[PDB]
């Protein structure tokens, strides 16, 4: 046996490796960029034929998280090239070789959560994304579905949660949580991504000192979405690699719950000590409940990581960081 | 200005035919020239250069243009041609600011060749069980996110198998040479490395040129629309100026599919050729398409009935001869 992860430098995709390598599996990854790890891994390109055929070589099964996220878009055209050629021509090279499972890490935004038609949101909600990601997601659920019906290749299709290690949650400095929890760290993502009307209204809202944000929609409605942690992310998708009755099944893989930022934001300055703006973002804003009711049933996924875990393991790495810094 | 992609095939090179000879202003975008001497861009959907000289000035957009290869060889084109192609052409149209663009799909994305139920309507899945029908699904997910995200209008149209009424006697014509002769059949089979069917085609041969009419290998006769390149020309207009076009999803094609068993015997009349009866391993063709959306919608109403169709066949083969 031999797994295959793409996607082996980014934060789930690391995890599932060591996992995996915790179990004394036999990995090998695949990232555009080494993971630092030291594990055995293809350090290239999903665009690249020659290494597609490298990954491949003596695979028995093919876990397909590498992907390319961008809002430029300078970066569009490469975002399908990786998306969905990359993820069609894998799905071939795999089918080739005997591969016996393939699965594919999808979206929420294939259907689109921003956008739903109800709720919570089944795995049978309409699919219509309204994002270049989540159309890329999309196309690569096809290109998935017909391999499903169509080979010997067993497959699996996960549509991921926004997903965090739960140290991120507290840190003014990660990618997605510096922003979604701290209002300076927002003003400056939002800059950062041009949008003048968002992040001057944020800047109106600075109360001089560090805060953290409450975002609400137009009409006062707190924010509402599932961050799951990275570790339940790779405990479902372990039990993708390997149940019997995951084979071609499409399962949301998330937490039960949604974090209701209402109640959130006061548990997070709790423990930040940091006041609180509320801001209320023009549009709808982001409102969803997403059911994971089919993996749990399906495959005996539960959950483990529950916000208040996370929340107190983000708040230790944080006051770890705090200490020193100043030097405590 | 209307652009039609796909100007020098069998449907485009119609359709601008159809346009220019109503006096509109059009067009043509294909890798090769029509030999028209009309207005077009002689080159490739792959072509960011070519889509930018293609859709300047553009109101309208008829994509025709497509490959489709059985190769695994060409597989990797198909893909460029017909999903990154359209969406790059999508792309450009929407900057552009075109009012509607209409894109030609396929009955292979439900598929019509393993239907779930039969008549076929528009909510039927789309479960693709070839490499072309997948590219066309594709095709058409792009099509929606445009549909649903911006102001340019957008119509799918799912085309029947389409062919001028001059094809279908034609031993030599692509589709209705093997589909109706047994031995244009066979060099087919063979061409596409088929070679136990063309064995088993071969070993059916008696003696002289015949007719071949296919069933599965229960002796259910093969059943299938195919519809005249004029009807189709028709309802793709309709998809360009009716108003309830808009944001529409349309099996296009005429009423009634042939059934071979019928089709075969009207056929040899014309010919003369004896007729070779073929059961095929597996569950062969066999499905019924339908069109009363675009009937009701925009009042399309298909008029080259099969009949027709074969009495234009047999005189262009006729003056063939
Ligand atoms: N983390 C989330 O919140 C979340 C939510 C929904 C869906 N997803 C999807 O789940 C998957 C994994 O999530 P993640 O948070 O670990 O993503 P991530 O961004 O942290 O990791 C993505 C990895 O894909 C790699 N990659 C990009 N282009 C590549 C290429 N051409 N060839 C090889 N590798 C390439 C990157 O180098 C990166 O290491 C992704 O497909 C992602 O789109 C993630
Ligand atoms: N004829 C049918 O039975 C049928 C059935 C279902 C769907 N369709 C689809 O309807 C459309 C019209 O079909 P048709 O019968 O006219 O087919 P056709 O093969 O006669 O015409 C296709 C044209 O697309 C052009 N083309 C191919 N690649 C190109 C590229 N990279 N750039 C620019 N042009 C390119 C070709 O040169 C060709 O002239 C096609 O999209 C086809 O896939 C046809
Ligand atoms: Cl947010
Ligand atoms: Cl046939």
């Amino acid at each position: 046996h031999m797994i295959l992860v793409t996607g082996s430098a980014g934060r789930v995709g690391r995890a599932v490796v060591a996992a995996l390598r915790t179990q004394g599996r036999t990995v090998r990854g695949f990232d555009l960029r080494p993971s630092g790890t030291g594990g055995e891994e293809v350090v290239g390109s999903l665009e690249d034929g020659q290494a597609l055929s490298d990954a491949i070589m003596g695979v028995s099964a093919v876990l397909h998280l590498g992907a390319f996220m961008s809002w430029a878009p300078a970066d569009r055209d490469r975002m399908f090239a990786v998306n969905v050629e990359g993820t069609r021509r894998l799905l071939d090279a795999a089918s080739a070789a005997g591969v016996r499972r393939f699965v594919f890490a999808s979206s929420g935004e294939v259907y689109p959560e921003n956008r739903p038609e109800f709720l919570p949101v089944t795995e049978d909600h309409p699919l219509c994304p309204n994002s270049p990601y989540g159309l890329t997601k999309l196309l690569g659920e096809e290109l998935v579905r017909f391999h499903q019906r169509s080979g010997a290749m067993e497959t699996v299709i996960l549509r991921f949660s926004h997903t965090q290690d739960a140290t991120e949650l507290l840190d003014e400095d990660s990618f997605f949580s510096g922003p979604r929890f701290f209002l300076r760290p927002r003003i400056h993502q939002q800059q950062n991504f041009g949008n003048a009307a968002i992040a001057e209204l944020l800047q109106s809202r600075d109360i001089g000192e560090p805060s953290h944000i409450l975002a609400r929609n137009e009409n006062g409605r707190p924010f509402r979405m599932h961050i799951t942690d990275t570790r339940d992310m790779v405990a479902g998708i372990l039990l993708a690699l390997d149940h019997p009755e995951a084979a071609g099944g499409t399962f949301n893989l998330g937490a039960d719950e949604p974090a209701d930022f209402a109640a959130l934001l006061p548990k997070i300055a709790a423990l930040t000590g940091l006041p609180i703006v509320t801001v209320d973002f023009p549009g709808d804003g982001v409102y969803y409940h997403t059911s994971n009711e089919r993996i749990r049933n399906t495959l005996g996924f539960e959950a483990e990581w529950t916000m208040d875990r996370m929340l107190e393991e983000a708040a230790t790495a944080r006051r770890q960081r705090l200490a020193k810094e100043q030097r405590r």
